[PDB]
Parts: structure tokens; C-alpha cells; sequence
């Protein structure tokens, strides 16, 4: 099995059960709401809801944010299969996950992303799927840069043949000429600040409005 | 040895070196700036800098924020010993760390917190030290609630005999009568939202202004 596309919850090894509380909240959201767009993935999704203005660009679109810090692809897959696509009929599902798949090869993470697009195509066949490219990370050149770039090539070539699956690279050019990422964009060289969110989100908003 | 008070960097098992980039940035901050207050600890410290308005309450105070998501006590201890207290002479150092010490007993985390106050008293003997109580976490009652409460009793009783060491519980009462924490306060039942930061930070600002 590709471990990236084998659905599995995050096991609580800390004791406060917060991942499963998050999941149950999103399930109840889906039971009770009628979104047109659902956002799912890791803390880049999750933190957009606070840390960026989601209210001005995305709230009008009738959007649920189901981001969980730390999730890998298999975690998202599990969540989509275990209640978060129930009782809804979005027009669009936005997927942003894969940068936390540590210990998986790029091909494996790509296999994880392809399994999420497949699940969404089966459980919510009317929806378009948007997959965001994995962003660069690390202050200087490093192997996760090259990993996430390779994921992005492989995913883009996989989605090229899919009428209603869209690859979006939302990277404005966070890697500079000197090879560096600025902490003004990414305060810890991976998570975006308000400034790093702005151009990402407006690339996303523009794609969403054409589609919608 | 108490593992909580044995200084040690976070080892990079991912490959992009971001923890050590963060540390080097803070070292350069300390070389080049002249803060009156330095904030150090985990992502509750770190995210206050974006996620709350640090600008209105804390920026006037000439404050550096040296928070790193995921740090335990021994990580903070290492950082304070390995350059982040160099070239400065703060009036106040604010410590908020211990909630990530998974696998350490409450007594051990307390031993970690006491070693950080001791380091700061030796390297920056003029500064007052403020230690923030560990906040509750988890949506419902769970063993990390009781752990962090016990840490807070033990730390408060340790700092009671210290003229210029101050324990501050900044918890407004995030645990409700029904036993629950609201996701309006803590979006993932551990990290604060803008709303959860407001009362925390104004408790902190008030203590700082008396002292200062």
C-alpha cells in the first residue's frame, strides 16, 4: 500500500483528543450547513480562517474550512470518508495537503493527492476539485523544496487530463534570487503570515470566481 | 537528569532546518536590538506576534518575541543558553512553555520551568521574570488539563519565594461549567484565536506595566 493513500485517523498520543474533536466539529458543520465551497487540508488551510481575511474573500462564497494543523494526505482522505462530505453538495472542493508527508517519497505523496481527488469525484461527483501546489519551505535551499516541487510537477501532469480537476500554483515567488524565503512571508519558513496569505488567497479567489 | 531541564536543540528530522533558522534569527535580533522585554516560549508566545495585536499592547514596550511552535522547556533552556540572551539587558523576560512536554510528569515540567528562571537569573540578573500558567486544552475534561493545572500549582509555589519572579495565571476561565472549551477561544482546543488572545494579553500587559 502507499501509506499516503491508506486512510487513517491521527492517533492521539498526547491525551486531549483534539484531532477527533476537530473532525466531529466539521462533521456537524457538514450535517447542519450548506456550503458551496469546502476547504480541506493542513494548517495552511486551517490558519487562513483566522490569520488571513477569509471573511472578505471567502465567506461570501459559502465556504467551510476543514483544515487541521499537521495533517498528511492519508489523514485528509480518512476525514473525507468518515463524515465530512456527508449531507452536503458543494460546487467546489479545495484541497491543500502533502507538505507534512514526512518519510513519504514525492511519488507517494502524489498518490495520496490522487486518492483524495478520486474520493471527492466518487462521493461528490458534481463538485469541481481544486488542488493547490505545495509551497516552498525552509529559509535556504533544502530537500523539501525539491520534494514539494516534484509533487507539484507530478500532480499537475496527473490533473491535466481531468475536465473538472484544477491544479493551481498559488506561489507568487516566495523563493528569492538569493535562494532565501523571507520571514515576512513565512514567519517560520513554512507557515504564512498575513502578508504571505494575501497573494495566495487572491490567486485562489480568482480561480474560484471563474469556476463558480 | 530531568529531561525537561536538560538543554537540547530540536533535532531536524524533516530536512529544512527551520528550527535552527528561527534560533539564528533571534540571536541576530538580540545582537542588533535593545529590547526591554523578551518573550520566549512555544507557539502561544510565537503566534501572539501575528494572531493577536502585539503592535498595540506590546510593541510600545520594546519587546522581542522568541516563540517557536512545538518547543518544550528543554528547547527554550537551550535557546537561552546558546545566544538569545547575548548582547541585551532586558528589564523583563516573559516565559511561556511546558504544555508541549509530552511524556514528562508535571513535576518534571516544573523542574524545566525552574531551570529556565535560574538561567535567566544568572545570565540576566537585573531582569524580572514572568512565568505564565499553562492554559487548559482539549474540548472536554482530559489528563492534560490536570497535568497543566498541577504544573501551575507547583510553579506558583516555587515562585512564591522569589522577589523578582512572578507567576501570572492569564486564564480568564476558558473551561466552562459544562466542562468544555469553546472553539471561539481556541480554534483547535489548544491554540488561541484572536478572541482568546485578547484577555490573555491584557492580563499580561497589566502585569508588565506595574512592573515596568
Amino acid at each position: 500500500e502507499n501509506p499516503a493513500s491508506k486512510p487513517t485517523p491521527v492517533q492521539d498520543v498526547q491525551g486531549d483528543g483534539r484531532w477527533m474533536s476537530l473532525h466531529h466539529r466539521f462533521v456537524a458543520d457538514s450535517k447542519d450547513k450548506e456550503p458551496e465551497v469546502v476547504f480541506i487540508g493542513d494548517s495552511l488551510v486551517q490558519l487562513m480562517h483566522q490569520c488571513e481575511i477569509w471573511r472578505e474573500l471567502f465567506s461570501p462564497l459559502h465556504a467551510l474550512n476543514f483544515g487541521i494543523g499537521g495533517d498528511s494526505t492519508q489523514h485528509v482522505l480518512w476525514r473525507l470518508e468518515n463524515g465530512e462530505l456527508e449531507h452536503i453538495r458543494p460546487k467546489i472542493v479545495v484541497v491543500w495537503v502533502g507538505t507534512n508527508n514526512h518519510g513519504h517519497t514525492a511519488e507517494q505523496v502524489t498518490g495520496g493527492i490522487k486518492a483524495i481527488v478520486q474520493l471527492v469525484n466518487e462521493r461528490q461527483p458534481q463538485a469541481r476539485v481544486v488542488v493547490l501546489g505545495l509551497l516552498p519551505r525552509g529559509q535556504h535551499p533544502n530537500p523539501l523544496r525539491e520534494k514539494n516541487r516534484r509533487v507539484n510537477e507530478l500532480v499537475r501532469a496527473a490533473l491535466a487530463g481531468h475536465p473538472r480537476a484544477h491544479f493551481l500554483d498559488a506561489d507568487p515567488g516566495f523563493v528569492h534570487s538569493d535562494g532565501t524565503i523571507s520571514h515576512h512571508d513565512m514567519y517560520d519558513y513554512a507557515h504564512l503570515s498575513r502578508l504571505g496569505y494575501t497573494p495566495v488567497c487572491r490567486a485562489l479567489h480568482s480561480l474560484l470566481l471563474r469556476l463558480l
